[PDB]
């Protein structure tokens, strides 16, 4: 996260780190046994780490649970990142508590200008690299269709939205991928892509989770 702030330990209790001997992506807990992340975060050997604040230190409240399955959207396209969403089933259910909690799926898409919370352990530098130990937060508005498509002509599908700031300095970034964009208590977005981080007129692009609620529920129900 670039231009963000220290969230505070466990203030984002649905926030998850995907780990494979290191942090590589974020995710969101949507029930005790399922996490939502990005398809480009797919890999084998995923350990899900819940209740994390300092990802480099065992502080208490952590739960490490291996993924039993990782389900990439069958229509995911790695070239364009359309359908950049993945479901991860945990080997065992998480124990839910104040510090480990699910985030609600939306019942309606969000509108332009809606303010959302974006969080992650990704790079905190627009240029260069600095990865934080503790969770970073960023408040960001959802941008208009035209703005978004103007930012990235022919690159924006109906399964994508822009959120962020056109003036630069505040964006999601590397390491934040697959993490949540939560608006009014609903998971509306997944960190998907962008051109660099926090560059002027190049805002963050996010998977439009409201288009996948049916898919999400049918897939979970069948697995
Ligand atoms: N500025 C951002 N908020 C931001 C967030 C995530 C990433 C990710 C993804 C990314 O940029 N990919 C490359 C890419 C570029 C253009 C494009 C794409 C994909 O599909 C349609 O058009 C990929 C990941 C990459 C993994 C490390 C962080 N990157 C980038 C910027
Ligand atoms: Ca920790």
């Amino acid at each position: 996260i670039v231009g963000g702030y220290t969230c505070g330990a466990n203030t984002v209790p649905y926030q998850v780190s995907l780990n494979s001997g290191y942090h590589f992506c974020g995710g969101s807990l949507i029930n005790s046994q399922w996490v939502v992340s990005a398809a480009h975060c797919y890999k084998s050997g995923i350990q899900v780490r819940l209740g994390e604040d300092n990802i480099n230190v065992v502080e208490g409240n952590e739960q490490f649970i291996s993924a039993s399955k990782s389900i990439v959207h069958p229509s995911y396209n790695s070239n364009t990142l359309n359908n950049d969403i993945m479901l991860i089933k945990l080997k065992s259910a998480a124990s839910l508590n104040s510090r480990v909690a699910s985030i609600s799926l939306p019942t309606s898409c969000a509108s332009a200008g809606t303010q959302c919370l974006i969080s992650g352990w990704g790079n905190t530098k627009s240029s260069g690299t600095s990865y934080p130990d503790v969770l970073k937060c960023l408040k960001a508005p959802i941008l208009s269709d035209s703005s978004c498509k103007s930012a990235y002509p022919g690159q924006i599908t109906s399964n994508m939205f822009c959120a962020g700031y056109l003036e630069g300095g505040k964006d999601s970034c590397q390491g934040d991928s697959g993490g949540p964009v939560v608006c009014s208590g609903k998971l509306q977005g997944i960190v998907s892509w962008g051109s660099g981080c926090a560059q002027k007129n190049k805002p963050g692009v996010y998977t439009k989770v409201c288009n996948y609620v049916s898919w999400i529920k049918q897939t979970i129900a069948s697995n």
